[PDB]
């Protein structure tokens, strides 16, 4: 009974706001209609009490046909799925059916928003559906058993990166991929004398000496407003880079957190393609982005990756060219400074606090190559000169800053203010997505 | 080390033509030929504190790309470097970003290949991942290091961030020029260059690599890419009649010839990156399903990109079914549901998602629940006769306009040729 494609999608649309597409084909799918808290969006579910819900010819249908629809309308297209794969009786032609939706998804990725919204049953080509999509929001009785196990977003969440969000109830995912629809539609414009509210001093959520490490979670919920934002893509993945999306005086922008409570905030392949799939996100969408840097560098030691699976973050931001903004807090060296929307990836603006070190090696202790020939091995006896324990007298914005590649050093209190001021000063932008 | 003999070792003799006077900052860029082909170039100096990358040096590489794309040539790096200039700082360190940052506009136009020689670290490390294909000489460490770790036979598995791994740097030249007559010497496809090659192949578990050979020319070689990493997949350039030629085909052998978490990647880039030359492709099927990674994690999301490469795929990419292909795989590797040109098969080939013995299983739940022991077992080896024929037979998916039309095993070279000719060159 629950499981009812108008029963849920009265539940995702605003109540009487519905339409409905094709017939009651009890099929396997309902294509309905109508808004989203205001906003036109066209959506479908499965019918999980109609043979699986397994996707079908007649069922695929309706779901391709509600493409063209919302691709036709650039209104945005919304899936909330429940499916054992593919009708396996229909032969082919479902198999065919089944592809046919794919292409479907992929022809809108980027020129309507893609949102897939799973409550239960996820497998095959509805393991690979929202796959394609842009945002996975599983709903916490929802599973995943495509094999050709045990089920659950709380390892996808982790581990595998696949669910984007994890819902406190199948009811919320309704409530979720609701209003990432808004925030991916009603962005609208930006503030100047509204986070003049909440300049709050942020230099404050950051830990005594530049060596304690600290969770810049807390950090992130100063630079948003207070309603009500995070709605961060797997926090349980790439644990050194917390992305996440949400407004800021009013408009809505994506956020790239470089956490260095895990690994030290040290990037990696799995770190990048976290980012990197979400800057082209934003990219994709035209919302501006904000990078908040403090990462160290980059690595057991799988090197069975890394060097490909970390220049494509490189690529994220030196193809994107939504307004983003980037702000170095402590940290920021070598091939992960370049990493982090710096100038020579063209971001918009970058800025600083007042012991922002950027350095290709760090400063204490980065000199062993300088002073190569003589700090070395007399004893070891007192290493307090050492090298172990240049750094203070450079690093320091303005070694980086009369080069040009930093803008401006910043008063923390009025953090917010900055990015807000910087972001709302380019030009709104969108892309494409592939070749 | 020297840059300028290793650069007149790499163009047409000739040919060569400094783009500039020879400094000490690390790095000569210099026109130049390759069979009669403008191509612009660029070389880190070896010599030079370790081909290090600095400020007025990745300023030029910077204006060689200008005046790549300015041109619309291919560009081509040699490396003997590893890193940037520890002591120049910043704005050396910014120097490189301003590389990838060339590099990043360059991908999906001009064919860019990396022919690395000697080591690399960071951005000497990080430009050859921007350039399509990566060319690895043997003492060519890409000896890459965070804040052995990896030769060309090392980042050829687990890894593969090279693709065509050599055995001398010399040779290394010849691959990366020969690789540049296929992206800019593409060529066009001949109608009686394909006759006098087809043979009664089908005639043929076992081994795929064999076959693929036989479908491009018997004399131009097969630049496979990628092999020893992500090997149940395989992809790599060629010919067919003269004109350039992609080809991916599944690998009996590893892991079934199924697809992983790896195979769907190296596929992946290989399409994305011919649809963005023009070039046509070839695609053997024989896929029976995927494989997790025990990751069922990545496989998924990581599968992906084999349906949006092909999805998004505008290039002719004709398929080429040798027997058993299923389910989400034989929808990926190139199917009519994601807009393919056509689909041609051999007399003994089975279209289906699962098939006998599974497309029995479970389905009949009452089966291993409600049937004499004794027998079950061997009954499950029997509902696969009946099946095979209303469950599989090929007959089916051929009115259902998936496989276009069954081709005889002799006649196989003439048709993937045939196809991909008379199709358009956009759209």
């Amino acid at each position: 009974d629950p499981r009812d494609p108008l029963l849920r999608l009265s539940n995702f649309f605003d109540d009487g706001s519905v339409e409905l597409l094709h017939e009651r084909d009890r099929s396997g799918v309902l294509a309905a209609a109508g808004t989203v808290n205001g906003v036109r969006t066209i959506a479908f579910c499965t019918d999980g009490t109609v043979m699986g819900g397994a996707m079908g010819v007649e069922g695929c249908t309706h779901i391709v046909n509600a493409y063209d629809t919302a691709i036709e309308d650039q209104s945005p297209i919304v899936g909330i799925w429940h499916s054992g794969g593919a009708r396996l009786a229909e032969g082919v032609r479902a198999l065919h059916a089944v592809g046919q939706v794919f292409e479907a998804m992929i022809r809108a990725s980027g020129y309507i928003p893609q949102i897939s919204v799973v409550v239960g049953f996820a497998a095959g080509g509805a393991a690979y559906g929202p796959a394609l999509t842009d945002v996975v929001v599983m709903a916490p009785e929802s599973r995943v058993f495509v094999t050709g196990s045990l089920g659950g977003p709380e390892t996808h969440h982790k581990k595998s990166g696949v669910c984007h969000i994890v819902a406190d109830d199948e009811l919320d995912a309704y409530d979720r991929g609701r209003r990432l629809v808004g925030l991916f539609c009603q962005q609208g414009h930006f503030d100047r004398s509204k986070a003049e509210a909440g300049d709050t001093d942020i230099h404050a959520l950051l830990p005594e000496s530049s060596r304690r490490a600290y969770d810049v979670r807390p950090i992130v919920t100063a630079i948003l407003d207070a309603d009500t934002p995070f709605d961060e893509f797997q926090a349980n993945w790439a644990p050194s880079m917390v992305v996440g999306l949400g407004r800021l005086s009013g408009r809505t922008v994506g956020v790239l957190a470089n956490n260095p409570l895990r690994l030290g905030g040290c990037l990696n392949s799995e770190s990048a393609e976290k980012a990197a799939r979400f800057v082209r996100l934003c990219d994709a969408f035209g919302i501006p982005l904000v990078v908040v840097v403090d990462v160290p560098g980059y690595l057991d030691q799988e090197w069975g990756g890394v060097v490909r699976r970390g220049a494509k973050l490189l690529h994220a931001f030196g193809e994107c060219t939504v307004p983003r903004v980037t702000l170095v807090t402590r940290k920021t060296y070598g091939g992960a400074y370049i990493a982090m929307n710096s100038r020579s990836l063209n971001a918009t603006k970058v800025f600083a606090w007042p012991d922002a070190e950027v350095a290709v090696m760090g400063a204490k202790a980065a000199v062993g190559i300088l002073h190569k020939k003589k700090l070395a091995a007399a004893p070891e006896h007192e290493r307090e000169a050492l090298h172990d324990q240049h750094e203070r007298i450079a690093g320091g914005v303005d070694s980086a800053l009369d080069i040009g590649v930093v803008d401006e050093k910043i008063d923390p209190a009025h953090t917010r203010s900055k990015l807000t001021e910087a972001l709302a000063q380019a030009p709104a932008r969108r892309g494409r997505h592939k070749n």
